C-alpha cells in the first residue's frame, strides 16, 4: 500500500476526465468510458476498490509491467489514481470489446483466426524479448478496436525472468489455458504463453477451451494426464493450420515453438486484414445484445 501510494498520479481524475459512462463490471471492478478534457481522446477507466484486493502486490506489478512494456499490441496504459479506498486505472479505449464475445458467439474463418494469432504473437515476441512471461493468455485478455486492432491486457499474473532466476515454478494462470509444465509444478519458461495461445486458437475454432464443461480441478488433472488436447473435428481444418496448432501445443518445451519462430509459420501467411474482424465484432455485439 505504501509502495502503491507512490506509483499513482497527482491531480483530480474527476476534473481531468468527463463524460463518464459505465461499460462493465466487476471481478477487479467497474469499467467506465471517458473523454480527455484537454486532448479529446476517448479513454477506458477501471475503478478497483482496494478492500476487494487480496494480494495487492499484483496491482503494482500490473501497473509497473504495463508502463515499462509499451507496444502497439498491448492495451496502452495511460495513468493511475487513488481517489479514496479506490484505485482508478486509465487506459486507451478499445470499443470493439473482448475476443471472448467473438469466439463464443461467432464462427471465425481460418484467415481471421490467423490474423488474431499473428497480432497476439507480436505482443508475446515483445514481452518474451523483455523477459516478461504474461502467464494468463486467454481470449478474455484480448481486447479489440472498432477498426479491428488486437491488443493484449491483464498483467496481474505476469513474471519477470532473469538469466540468473529463470525458469519460474509457481502454479499461476487460469486452469483451462495452463501448460502441462505449469500444472505439474516443473520449472517453466516463456513458452507457457505459446501453449495458452494454442488453447485460445482452440477457443477460436470450437468456442471454448478443452474441458470447460469440467470443474477447474478435473481440468488440471486432464491437462496433466492427457497433454495435447484432441479437437472435436480436426478434419475441418487445413494442414498448415493443423501444423500451427501442433507446434503451439507440443508437450516438449524445446520442440514447442517460440513467438519469434511462430511468427514465420505458413499459417499466418493466410491472415486477413484486421478490418476482416469488424463483421465478427458487429455479430458478437448483436449476439450479446
Ligand atoms: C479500463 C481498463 C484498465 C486496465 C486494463 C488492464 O487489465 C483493462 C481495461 N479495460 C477492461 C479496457 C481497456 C480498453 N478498452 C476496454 N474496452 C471494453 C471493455 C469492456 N469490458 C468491461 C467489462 O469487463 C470486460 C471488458 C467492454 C467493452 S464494450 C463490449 O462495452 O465495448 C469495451 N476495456
Amino acid at each position: 500500500l505504501e509502495k502503491l501510494r507512490s506509483i499513482v498520479s497527482v491531480g483530480d481524475p474527476k476534473k481531468k476526465y468527463t463524460r463518464f459512462e459505465k461499460i462493465g463490471q466487476g471481478a477487479s471492478g467497474t469499467v467506465y468510458t471517458a473523454m480527455d478534457v484537454a486532448t479529446g481522446q476517448e479513454v477506458a477507466i477501471k475503478q478497483m476498490n482496494l478492500q476487494q484486493q487480496p494480494k495487492k502486490e499484483l496491482i503494482i506489478n500490473e501497473i509497473l509491467v504495463m508502463r515499462e512494456n509499451k507496444n502497439p499490441n498491448i492495451v496502452n496504459y495511460l495513468d493511475s489514481y487513488l481517489v479514496g479506498d479506490e484505485l482508478w486505472v486509465v487506459m486507451e479505449y478499445l470499443a470493439g470489446g473482448s475476443l471472448t464475445d467473438v469466439v463464443t458467439e461467432t464462427c471465425m474463418d481460418e484467415g481471421q483466426i490467423a490474423a488474431v494469432c499473428r497480432e497476439c504473437l507480436q505482443a508475446l515476441e515483445f514481452l518474451h524479448s523483455n523477459q516478461v512471461i504474461h502467464r494468463n493468455i486467454k481470449s478474455d485478455n484480448i481486447l479489440l478496436g472498432m477498426d479491428g486492432s488486437v491488443k493484449l491486457t491483464d498483467f496481474g499474473f505476469c513474471a519477470q525472468i532473469t538469466p540468473e532466476q529463470s525458469k519460474r515454478s509457481e502454479m499461476v494462470g487460469t486452469p483451462y489455458w495452463m501448460a502441462p509444465e505449469v500444472v505439474t509444478r516443473k520449472a517453466y519458461g516463456p513458452k507457457v504463453d505459446i501453449w495458452s495461445l494454442g488453447i485460445m486458437a482452440i477457443e477460436m475454432i470450437e468456442g471454448e477451451p478443452p474441458y470447460l464443461n469440467e470443474n477447474p480441478l478435473r481440468a488440471l488433472y486432464l491437462i496433466a494426464t492427457n497433454g495435447t488436447p484432441e479437437l472435436q473435428n480436426p478434419e475441418k481444418l487445413s494442414a498448415i493450420f493443423r501444423d500451427f496448432l501442433n507446434r503451439c501445443l507440443d508437450m516438449d518445451v524445446e520442440k514447442r515453438g517460440s513467438a519469434k519462430e511462430l511468427l514465420q509459420h505458413q499459417f499466418l501467411k493466410i491472415a486477413k486484414p484486421l478490418s476482416s474482424l469488424t463483421p465478427l465484432i458487429a455479430a458478437a455485439k448483436e449476439a450479446t445484445k
